[PDB]
């Protein structure tokens, strides 16, 4: 009977993951400041709108910056919460280099704050998304838990390393902590019903939701960001993993944090490394549409490859990407084709 | 336009280095929320009004918190500044491994919101104060600018690292941003008057107030944390520097800024190292009375030795500090011997 608070869960992978939650039978309380989300017809943002509807269960929700102490505050009051699934942030959009105090702002002080409130009401088990980014350009492939942290690039990076060694330190201080930072590969994919998925607003920074807008006709050809890499193919090589498969990795990181795990940290991703050309060829494969590109300049700070060793998720966490290449594809292709727009609110 | 902001100028560093400013003809403002400095029986902290009396100049002071958004708003409406020169933080008080939050909330965001708003003010000029804890345990001696950072032992120093690598990014991200991080040493000694100088609450974490107090007779005998260490005399190595000389390097720094120098980086430090054996004896030396000790475990986390290569700091910023070993420790002796219970009660 106590919920799971999750933060930025109308976006991406939160609307994902509050799925999951719900058909797995935990009671989720969600918050968003609509920063990355759209506005539903309602209350709920439409993702949420949308999941009420998949799972016939309803969605508590809350408009709600996690920089609004006084609300944050409230809320801890007001309920019980076992736990806390922490989403809410800035991502890049290829930004975060030219606006770091942002970053620093909502991603940092923004967690600190979150961290202290759930302190102060005695909620101390904690689900934080990380990201592959923190091990920076990588020194060796794939990239185990144990490669090295906080080396690279940018300020979002940083970000979410300053973030893990924070929480690595609270652990490490207060034992009663239990915390699983994932650190996410390449998400991608949406929920089987084609009823949600990646909304972006504009044009798209990530690969996958440019390629699936070139197959639905909405642009002309993708844009390759170089393929002079030192990879088989010269494009860049990432671990794509479904969208679905991270979402229910938050539910066995719950379980993990009901052992009274303390300080835990796993790799979310599929082990399987594919790169631009690849991706581009399965989504013709799932859309059954050809897909232009063009090769063009290499992208600031892009790195040539980066995929996942999964194994001590698989063994510690409990959990496996399930869903292989073409479901991902297919997935992403069933909510492009039925919401060429993205999300609209309803008619 | 011309005030420069001193954050933290009621502490040991910074009223120092307020009474530096002074000197030099600066206008400063000093905030300080008073966590770690003594009240007087005025508005002043009482190390400002001291300053204040030695100098024979006003000292412009707001109590306030950098953790308190409105009252920084309030600030930098009221004054024009063209500098901040930020002290304000939690050090440790061997507390940071215990207390992460607490380090994180005041040092990191504290540090955010006054980035913001001096960005917000057009206030684009800081002088940080950092330490040579971000060098982590040290991988070759004397330890240069170059020496690899991060990988701090604690919250405490991490959050030192993390927040110059905010500024680092800053900077890049605008480069009409200038911005001088200070990574001093082991700061000691006291103003030469013997009114001001570093005022610790309860027993002292480090070395050189316990030492005073053990000469003092307010404690029986300095605990010496190991004598095991690969050290010519086998107790921990140390570049202590005359607080005087650090509160001049940040006047440096600021005619720094005014070269439009985007991120600097300089250690302030002597370059010279002396064991805790031979403080002890520079401080029966400088006060005339014996400091009994007894040697006991190495101190968890504790680093052999540290001490600063001061050139690129001579070089570029065009200071050195002037003040050795007997002047530090006739200062801090002056100042224990004084004021045998610091600022008050
Ligand atoms: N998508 C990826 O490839 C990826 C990779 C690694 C890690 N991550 C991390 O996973 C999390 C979720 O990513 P996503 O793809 O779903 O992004 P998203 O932008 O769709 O989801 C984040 C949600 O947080 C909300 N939000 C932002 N600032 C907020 C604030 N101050 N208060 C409350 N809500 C706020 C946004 O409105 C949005 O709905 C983020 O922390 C992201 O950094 C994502
Ligand atoms: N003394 C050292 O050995 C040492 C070593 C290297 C770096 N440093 C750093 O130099 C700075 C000055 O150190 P110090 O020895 O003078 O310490 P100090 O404690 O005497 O000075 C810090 C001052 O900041 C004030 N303060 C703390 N939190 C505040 C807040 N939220 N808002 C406003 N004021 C606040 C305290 O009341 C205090 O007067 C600190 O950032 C410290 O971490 C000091
Ligand atoms: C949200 C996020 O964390 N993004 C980061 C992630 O991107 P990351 O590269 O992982 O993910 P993207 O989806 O942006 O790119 C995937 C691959 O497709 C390529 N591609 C993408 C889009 C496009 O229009 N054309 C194209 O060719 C990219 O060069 C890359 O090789 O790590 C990069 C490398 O550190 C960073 O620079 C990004 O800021
Ligand atoms: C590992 C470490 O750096 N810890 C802190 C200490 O550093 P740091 O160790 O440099 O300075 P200290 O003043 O605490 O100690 C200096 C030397 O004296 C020894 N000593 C100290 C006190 C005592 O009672 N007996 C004794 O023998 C120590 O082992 C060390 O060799 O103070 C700094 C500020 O000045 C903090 O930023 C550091 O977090
Ligand atoms: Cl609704
Ligand atoms: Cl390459
Ligand atoms: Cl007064
Ligand atoms: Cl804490
Ligand atoms: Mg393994």
């Amino acid at each position: 009977a106590e919920k799971v608070l999750v933060t930025g869960g109308a976006g991406y992978i939160g609307s994902h993951t509050v799925l999951e939650l719900l058909e797995a039978g935990y009671l989720p309380v969600v918050i968003d400041n609509f920063h990355n989300a759209f506005r539903g017809g309602g209350s709920l943002p439409e993702s949420l709108r949308r999941v009420q509807e998949l799972t016939g269960r309803s969605v508590e929700f809350e408009e709600m910056d996690i920089l609004d102490q006084g609300a944050l505050q409230r809320l801890f009051k007001k309920y019980s919460f076992m736990a806390v699934i922490h989403f809410a942030g800035l991502k890049a959009m290829g930004e975060s280099v030219q606006k770091p105090l942002d970053y620093y702002r909502v991603n940092l002080t923004g967690t600190i704050q979150l961290l202290e409130i759930m302190k102060a009401h005695g909620v101390k088990n904690l689900v934080f998304s990380s990201s592959a980014t923190v091990y920076g350009n990588p020194q060796y492939l794939p990239l185990d838990e144990a490669h090295p942290t906080g080396g690279c690039t940018n300020p979002y990076g940083k970000s979410k390393f300053f973030i893990e060694e924070m929480i690595r330190d609270l652990c490490q201080a207060d034992k009663t902590w239990n915390v699983v930072l994932l650190r996410y590969f390449n998400p991608t994919g949406a929920h089987a019903s084609g009823c949600i998925g990646e909304d972006p607003q504009g044009i798209p920074n990530n690969l996958m939701p440019y390629v699936s807008q070139v197959a639905i006709g909405r642009r002309e050809a993708l844009n390759v960001f170089g393929n002079d890499y030192d990879t088989e193919d010269g494009t860049g090589v990432r671990d794509y993993i479904h969208v679905v498969d991270l979402a229910k990795g938050h539910i066995a990181a719950l379980r993990k944090l009901k052992e009274q795990c303390g300080c835990r940290i796993y790799n979310l991703g599929t082990g399987t490394g594919y790169s631009v050309l690849q991706m581009v060829q399965a989504m013709e494969k799932a859309s059954g549409k050809k897909i232009p590109y063009k090769v063009v300049a290499r992208r600031e700070g892009d790195v040539a490859a980066c995929y996942a060793n999964p194994s001590l998720a698989q063994e510690e966490l409990g959990w496996t990407a399930a869903l292989g290449l073409d479901r991902m594809c297919e997935d992403l292709w069933r909510w492009q084709k039925q919401n060429p727009s993205g999300f609209g609110t309803q008619a």
